[PDB]
């Protein structure tokens, strides 16, 4: 069923929290016990939203391997994506450390450090040029070598070095500044905007590690983020575009890390930004 009739039904019948109850209701659930131990306790920012076992990203040192991170491999499109929380106090080390070993050129932010008069992570990148940042728990410097301050967003150029060797690699910093807490963005347009700069960047390309992709917790904007990327990408490949299922697509990624889309106004922006992006994606 063309998505954009299937939106139409819902809108005029008001049953956005319906359909999100059902998609609650058939998401897969699976052990989460790395993440329950005490020795993880400060390493998580919610107690309930932690990674899956299975698809859980490691942190190579023998000490302790865990960051609140999963792996999201989408077959049927050919993308990856790292979904993680944002960082805190005691992990933002732990954060440049998972960015260097997953070789990632991009990392996109799509909340701000204070909203609602509250922090909702860490000031984990440097501010100026000439104060640079280093973690001396992971051994990594982080300098910044650029800034591009738009209306919805900003682009940082951030170089990053193994102080371990000499290996220099630069990591783009995508950061939306305008997204609220459980809210939509502005209007699809904004978002699809950015989603097409990401894209243009090489962040999301397969000649790269995973881009690393957060909010505040990791689930709900940043959910809308990679479901908006994939549904794209599938009506991009398909002979069929109107085929592509975004419930469907949902409940996939949601076999790789719990509860993404936290809300049923942010299914209902997805699908919005989905339908309005397919207007470029079939020839416009
Ligand atoms: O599709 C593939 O070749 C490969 C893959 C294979 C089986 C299952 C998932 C899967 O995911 C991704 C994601 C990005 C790039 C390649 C892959």
């Amino acid at each position: 069923m063309e998505m954009e009739k299937e939106f139409e039904q819902i809108d005029k019948s008001g049953s956005w929290a319906a359909i999100y109850q059902d998609i609650r209701h058939e998401a897969s659930d699976f052990p989460s016990r790395v993440a329950k131990l005490p020795k993880n306790k400060n390493r998580n920012r919610y107690r309930d939203v932690s990674p899956f076992d299975h698809s859980r990203i490691k942190l190579h040192q023998e000490d302790n391997d865990y960051i609140n991170a999963s792996l999201i491999k989408m077959e049927e499109a050919q993308r990856s994506y790292i979904l993680t929380q944002g960082p805190l106090p005691n992990t933002v080390g732990h954060f440049w450390e998972m960015v260097w070993e997953q070789k990632s050129r991009g990392v996109v932010m799509l909340n701000r450090v204070m909203e609602k008069g509250s922090l909702k992570c860490a000031q984990y990148w440097p501010q100026k040029e000439e104060k640079e940042m280093i973690f001396e728990d992971t051994n990594l410097k982080l300098t910044l070598i650029s800034e591009d301050i738009k209306s919805y967003y900003t682009v940082r150029q951030l170089e990053l070095e193994n102080l371990t060797t000499q290996e220099t690699r630069e990591i783009l910093h995508f950061h939306y500044t305008t997204w609220p807490d459980f809210g939509v963005p502005e209007s699809p347009a904004s978002f699809l905007n950015f989603l097409f700069k990401v894209r243009e960047s090489g962040s999301l390309s397969p000649e790269h590690g995973p881009v690393v992709v957060h909010c505040s917790a990791g689930i709900g904007r940043s959910g809308t983020f990679c479901l908006a990327d994939t549904c794209l990408l599938l009506m991009d490949k398909r002979k069929d575009p109107s085929s592509v299922d975004i419930k469907k697509v949902l409940l996939e990624m949601r076999k790789f890390r719990m509860g993404l889309i936290q809300t049923a106004d942010q299914l209902r922006f997805s699908y919005l930004a989905v339908i309005e992006g397919a207007k470029f994606i079939m020839g416009d």
